[PDB]
């Protein structure tokens, strides 16, 4: 992986959530997520993928991951996906937008999905 | 997994893409994705998560997955995340919304992410 | 307006909501919206814009509109924007994706916005 | 309008775009938008709506607006909708997420819509 070394490690977003990830040489992301917001407690499993051979023209590295919000402490019957890109350097960042879907009945499916954006950095707010 | 049996298998969306997935007892999703649209050829790895203990009131099962659009044939420097829910029964479906992020420079990050929606069923269009 | 005649009139979405709109020669959209779903009763004002000189290569006509969910009967402290395109012909359609923002405190702004998609046609479901 | 006075005026986002708006007592937004990014030149008409009787518990004021990207200088065959909320006070802000739809053929409709987020303040970056 080109940014295997750059992506692997601990990241923090603007809410104070903590994203711990290992980028594998093949394109795998694995790790844990702890949200500072919402119906969440302690760490949750995450998994995702990244482009292991990004362009070399200054473009970011595309990636995504998923958390289902069930662990031994809580189940929020929901899942978030973050889609974004890693941008390396002295002020490295993972810039994302996310979709948070809740389990809903038929009648309520139209209101099942929240959208937002998180920016992750290597130092915490 | 409650819908481990229901989610595992082959799904098809409205574009004719094919989503092959195994749901693990823990909440894992693993499999392959073949897109009928866009800068894609053959199968790509996917990974994701689902709620393995959904509500029993008729609500769907929340889930999500990621594809990074790199394989041995093509690299589109991009990744899609699908966030949605599985709804079982005779007309089982996975209803999703997705975010497709491309690697972009600084100047172009504002235009890095497409949004859309896919509906997957067990029989093809 | 090129599709002034095509856009003007009554449209219905998959939820059974009714969208009544007048497209002005300049690019204006004005009208009323009645939602079959959610915290809504009777008609609400809408306003928006469309491309009054679309491409002639078979592409759709880009457009958007807003409803704030306050009228004399109800206030849901929220607003939806639909962004999409009109596609003319015998099976004319307005294909959209929408963002529904609620008024929220600081602590809750991350969960203020729902996302979805509506397809409008000239005949009702 | 409760925040008629607060919303009316000039706002600037993180890209340096300028949003000039008048909030009417009824819930109307009218004005002009000048984008610092993308296929845009000079000012474009906008129109939208806001909640003219927001909650009084510290929640923001929901609102939305549309720009179709046609004026006398340029036509980008596209339209953006911003959905968000006004938050008053010494550091007043309009926090938004947006959908930017381009006119596309049938074959390409799946890739017609960009998503992002803008934060507007009364002082420029
Ligand atoms: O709060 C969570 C789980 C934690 C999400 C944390 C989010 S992930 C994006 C953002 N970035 C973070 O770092 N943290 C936040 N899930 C909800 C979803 C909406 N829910 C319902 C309930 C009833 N009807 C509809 C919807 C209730 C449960
Ligand atoms: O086409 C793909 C990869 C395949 C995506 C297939 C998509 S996934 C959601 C939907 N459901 C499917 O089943 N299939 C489609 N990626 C693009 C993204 C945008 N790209 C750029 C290039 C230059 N600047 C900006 C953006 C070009 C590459
Ligand atoms: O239901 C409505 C107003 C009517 C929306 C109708 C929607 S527009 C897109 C779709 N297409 C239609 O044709 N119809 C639907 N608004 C909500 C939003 C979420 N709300 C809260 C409350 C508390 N906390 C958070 C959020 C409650 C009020
Ligand atoms: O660039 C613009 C018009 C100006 C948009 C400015 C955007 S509004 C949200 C953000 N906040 C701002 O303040 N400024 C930006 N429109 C594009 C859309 C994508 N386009 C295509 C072309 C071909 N195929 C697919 C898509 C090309 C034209
Ligand atoms: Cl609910
Ligand atoms: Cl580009
Ligand atoms: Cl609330
Ligand atoms: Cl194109």
């Amino acid at each position: 992986g080109r940014d295997e070394a750059g992506i692997t490690g601990t990241w923090y977003n603007q809410l104070g959530s903590t994203f711990i990830v290992t980028a594998g040489a093949d394109g795998a992301l694995t790790g844990t997520y702890e949200s500072a917001a919402g119906k969440a407690e302690s760490r949750y499993v995450l998994t995702g993928r990244y482009d292991s051979a990004p362009a070399t023209d200054g473009s970011g590295t595309a990636l995504g991951w998923t958390v289902a919000w069930k662990n031994n402490y809580r189940n929020a019957h929901s899942a978030t996906t973050w889609s974004g890109q890693y941008v390396g350097g002295a002020e490295a960042r993972i810039n994302t937008q996310w979709l948070l879907t809740s389990g809903q009945t038929e009648a309520n499916g139209w209101r099942s999905t929240l959208v937002g954006h998180d920016t992750f950095t290597k130092v915490k707010p």
